[PDB]
């Protein structure tokens, strides 16, 4: 997949292609649909199926440091295009351009003589150009003889609207289950593992893996969740008893960081039976279900019992989570008991 | 207008005053009372009407970081002073003088050998001397045959005593409509305007102008407010087609700054019907009424959506803020429509 | 009394030991149970009476910067240990032994090896070795005919479990009153004396003195308390009217130091009747009984009328305190009245 | 003067202009000879003169945090332009456009469809167009038969170059004399006074004005100065015996924080023979020759002593400016004697 | 290979083994002279190849925050071992064990009971036990009839000793190829892409990748250097013309931020005649050779003017590099001409 | 001795005195010339000794953080003014009185109203009054009839002369025997012991002490010094094999963290031949001898080796120090032997 920063960065020689258009954060079933219907089209005529994308976020533009939490890095929403059959991602800058330009500039420019676009895919939502004059329906009108749009529904299931806004909040209440399905997989994130307490192995309290994520990371509410943990592929040692490329049964502990930053986070993984120390690896967490609210520890007998409470209804959780077979990991270790 | 820093500042040769003696935070409409009796008296006898305030603020000498928060700077203060009649200023520091004084030596120093008062007007909640042991009764007793002294009644009015505490708190619930009741003018603040989001001009979602104070300085609850920017009189080119020393209508939004230092304040002002960036200049901005509470945006549609609904309620608002032409700007801009 | 931090400090040629374990955090009256029987075994033998303890605290090595504040510092901890009769401590540091070692190896190398014991005195909470496995009844089964074991019940009085966690609860509410009944004397800390507002003496509103404590330090909740303040034994020069090793009546406020460190507490205390600054000394604050929650001052007036009724309150609470003699200070000044 | 942020602010009225291009930082005697053609050939024709000026530096877009210190702020760059005759100046920021660009789309885009330009004056060091590959050469021969261009060379002048480089390197050798010489005025800075040390007034080791600046503004070596202070015009109160619109004879301390948030030069100025406090006044600051390094300082004695050699230093300095007609003030206060 | 966090992680199981112990910062042509003998006694007989190094440093635990810079992270050391068949490591951390044992326990514990060791390999540097009692020749003697030793000399060769000082000591003053000559390959630093100064694609003077190292990574003096850079092996997209697992010739530029939060080194890669952003990717950039020291720009085209200068140099350097076979990369792209 | 902040402090009560104004900072062989004929003429007559001094410091109220370094702190001021006989210190604070007096009012302020002085010792230097205009010769006819006036020329020893500024500059390059000299007693620092580098005890290289000062304080140059360390008098149980009020032989490193929270400067006391950790008490570190100037070590051996050379010369500074009775402890600990 082909990955372009702005326009200037599209190749000239660009034949034809299938375009969809927008922020497209966390990549979840809403947007599936688009990607899905834009990938068909590309296939149908021989084209190239293009997403365009931004960053930085939108609202940032015009309220720096207020934009939403991102439910994925930019690099995992690359990832997920690509995964979906996206063969090449515009990603545009709204303070480089495409933010004064009027809606019919907008479709000159853009799809007609950067993407050489024959078809546009688009969600009822979407709006373009200068001070957010082009909608859904401009789109249509404007580009009548020139090329084919499709304007697909919001995504609505089960009483609720998927949208970007719906996963945050879910994420936000630390509903990790209605997050992943909305997204149509487990909400994960990824990140080098570093020292913390102690070194992991023997030692049912110290994590198998200390993580932490900058603040424009969207993370679950502060508590222990149910979920597993892949240590990403690589030729590196790895300390214990944890292959890389397999998902471990895991209790995952999400905090933040006290005075001086009021949202540091941090993601202590502590990995069921197994003994390992995985400092300096890639590892992936997944989050399943929620297990419980973070609470504070008078004494390590209570810490480790709480702990061992945790692990039993972790067991139980990823348990059932298997038999979910099409979110489930493919390559899997959860044993039955400790 | 004479500004004396200190007892030893004021000139030796002073022949005769008539003084006011108070904090005077805010020069709000008790406090204009209390003006109003000294320049009266002044002019009657042919001598100076002078203020005695402080700085600091007396509260904070004794609870340092603690005091109430400033309703206008020390500056400002100055210019009220003036702009109701009195002819010196003169700033005590406790930390320097008069607060192990006697109520005895304090009469003796401040009113009569330094001042050389005939007249002193207080209200009747003053206190001075060490440990506040002076009250009203005791000035009147104390001056008995050395000079003349009026006691004014705090202000009461619609079941609301005014007070800086209570502006205060009108303030700090953003009900400004009431804070401006109980000054007799809108409230506002002024500063040099400074980058901010984009550039001023085309673009609705980019601020006119971006404005910082620090913690010290009152400000209304963090929401959108209805208003009006003053461009302070300059020769330095102005951005735009904003003119100097008109008060222009504007969408006024009061924030915070997270993550390290919880009361770092910003004022973004969104000037109706105008492209314009003002940075550079100092700015004033008066306040006028209240429009919503702070909130998130999750789309560029949406902030602009709601960018919209505010100037219309700011449009409403004002347009009714000048039929109250005594607190209304003298020379002002407002469009009836967009 | 002996200081061993680690079991290599221990002196080889110990002979004969009764030993009690714990955190100990606070020395309350379930620990004093503890340490009596530990300290009258020892008498009736013609042993050493010894505490083995820990610092840092067990739970921050699985949970750094997340255990439980500290109810007294480790030196505190040592001064009030030789106050009931211990003859040594050993200090334990999980971070450098004893964390991964099993039950049976926990007993033999501590108990036997490095401390030569012939009696153990435990809690009915008590626990130890890897993964907390061992508990007292473990401790029960492997001593038997290699020493005796006193295991004694925790220690419930008027309805209330006493243990490090309720004292800190109720320190945490203000009530410091039930704290004290659950130490068994007044809850106190001790630190330099700093420079703050003005200078202690005649001003009523400047503190006499000024102390600053770190994070970790368990204080009461923000607000005023009637409480003693004790000059340390010192040949340095003291300013004003107070003699080091008496008790002196004063209000003591507890407060915090926001935007920066939303948790740097100051302990600023006003003694009644008196007029000193106790820059640079070492003082112990004991608190007695919660006068009123924190509040704002909008003038000196105000300040100061709030400051007497909490002189009038403090020397109420304190007369009474008096007749406790039991948690009173041998040596105390308190006037009848101002 | 107009100002426009892009070229998208420009209007699509403008019919003829004759424009030079340059960050023209300081405008400097070199900058003024290109202004100088532009608006004489604009006052020739009917056309209006425009710059084009860059903000950000041109460097910072390259290596962020690594451009040039501003030899003037962008406020006082627009300020110089408008008192040397710009009609107008177009801020491009190179983030945003006109940096991808070739030469040859560089001068159709800007100079013929957003200026429509009949005439073009460049530096003969200018350069354009992706990866600095357009020149003063390759402009002449791309603007035939349809801008007339003029190619001023660099200014040399008794044996230097004045460039902003050069500017740069004089005022961080504490050489005023030198920068004020290659600008063709007195070096300025303006902002608005704050708070210090003391009040300012009778006591002559307490500045009357105390001003900071942030890290990117180029200021003096640190040092003693003489040089000029000015109230800009206002009609706010004075504190003590100074009147706007006058320059006032000072002697210019500039120091550093040594380590204080970073950044944060301070200027603190000492008015001679007045005694007066400028907290809130807006004022500028003009050099014209150092005095001495900086010293510290082990006695109040010794300061003084320092201080009033400074004066003296100061007096005949400035004495031999207004002597030296061109660049001293138009209305100033100077006294021979103390 | 196996990692083991301490001797308590060490598998009991463990029958035989050829041991080495230290430091091993940077694994250096010494330390490999120390390896291969290990390495080759082990295939000798039927034994596990044994390091056993130390972290923390062992200097740190002494003076904290004043151990030498890391040559390599510790999770490269482990790589470096295992690439010279390195069977286990044992890290041992001296705040743990192996600390106050007598040079006699040290053998007994480490040696005989942990790793069963029928022979060891140290430098002659050698030193262990209380105090750093423990020789090289006390080794020899302790071992008698239980392991063979072997105690290698340290490496003079050239006419300088190889050791981490020494490496560090070239690092520090620029010198990578003296660095690299001891070394036995290119000293390198790996790490993840982040955003830095625009994207990277066409224009030359933005980075294609931009890191930051934390201060205890020791690196280059800043300046500029010929070097490989290579995508770590990955199936995430890659913006732009550049495949994983390819050495591509770049100029590297290593700075120190000012003063941001301390610390932080950057290391910002230009690679030659490649247009692409590696945000997101693991990269591994290799240091070849010296090219210029830092310098400050005054102006775009002279900025570019050096970056030519920079890729001009860097051609000469690594076409010499890949003619020096031994240490260039197997696979690579290196362009001749521009 | 009696301690009275400001003029309102000192007793109406106060019939007759003998006093002496001054800094007094470090209190040193020329202070205590001034200070001996004060307690004299005090002895000689019925009065009380009386020392004026300053805090803040007279430098500071001019240019805040722009004073020298403190010598000694204020508490050890009035410690040292006590131990040479003073009977009351007025400290006063040039922001709150005597600034603006002149040099008439002054004396009769001060001396007649306040201190009703019968008798004044004051250095050559000394200063007083508004802008430093009074001097030592105005002094004597200002007190004609009033007060015995007796001026004491500045110490000159050796060839140096010994003042404040002296003493500094001895401390800064290192030279504590010159500093001590000047001083009339070895230089030293006080204050509580914290948690460091492990614990103190058995092992060598961890210090027996730990300290840290704020930047205000003067200490000698980084480096390594022998001196003797004291505790302070306490109860508080000692760990290890040290009792208090005993000076104790000790190699002290002096070090500052390079940067964390800005200031902060180290002492790390090592003490000879003894087994102790000081956590928790007050301690006096007298400074002796320079020994080494700070290096950096690359291993433990090398460490250790150094620290062993260190002790080496110690014992043989100490020793000499010893047989130089006059500055040494009256009882002390010191092995001629390891």
């Amino acid at each position: 997949m082909d990955i372009w920063y702005g326009t200037a960065a599209v190749p000239k020689d660009l034949d034809n292609s299938a375009v969809t258009i927008g922020v497209f954060d966390g990549v979840h079933r809403g947007h599936q649909k688009l990607i899905n219907a834009t990938v068909e089209k590309a296939r149908e005529v021989g084209a190239k199926a293009i997403m365009v994308t931004f960053d930085p976020h939108p609202v940032s533009v015009f309220l720096p440091r207020r934009a939403p939490l991102g439910i994925t890095t930019l690099a995992e929403r690359f990832a997920l295009a690509e995964s979906f059959g996206i063969d090449g991602v515009l990603v545009i800058d709204f303070t480089r351009e495409l933010s004064g330009t009027s809606p019919e500039k907008y479709v000159e420019f853009l799809l007609e003589d950067t993407l050489h676009a024959s078809h546009v895919v688009v969600g009822a939502n979407f709006t373009f150009g200068e001070n957010a004059a082009g909608t859904a329906d401009s789109l249509r009108q404007i580009c009548q003889s020139r090329l084919t749009v499709d304007v697909i529904d919001l995504l609505d299931d089960e009483g609720v609207r998927i949208s970007s806004t719906t996963v945050r909040e879910f994420l936000s209440e630390g509903d990790v289950a209605r997050a992943n399905w909305a997204l149509g997989r487990h909400f994960y994130v990824t990140g080098p593992v570093v020292r913390g307490a102690g070194r992991g192995g023997k030692e049912l309290g110290f994590p198998t893996a200390n993580q932490y994520f900058h603040d424009t990371v969207a993370l679950p509410a502060d508590g222990v969740y149910a979920g597993w943990l892949t240590i990403l592929p690589t030729e590196a040692p790895v300390s214990g008893n944890m292959e890389p490329e397999v998902a471990y049964a895991a209790a995952i502990s999400v905090g933040t960081n006290p005075t001086f930053g009021d949202e540091q986070r941090s993601v202590e993984s502590f990995v069921l039976d197994r003994d390992a120390d995985l400092y300096g690896h890639d590892v992936k967490v997944e989050f399943v279900d929620h297990v419980r609210a973070m609470e504070k520890f008078d004494s390590v007998e209570q810490l480790l019992e709480v702990m061992a409470k945790d692990v039993q209804k972790t067991r139980t959780l990823l348990a059932q989570d298997v038999q979910a077979h099409k979110m489930a990991p493919e390559t899997y270790f959860l044993q039955a008991e400790s």
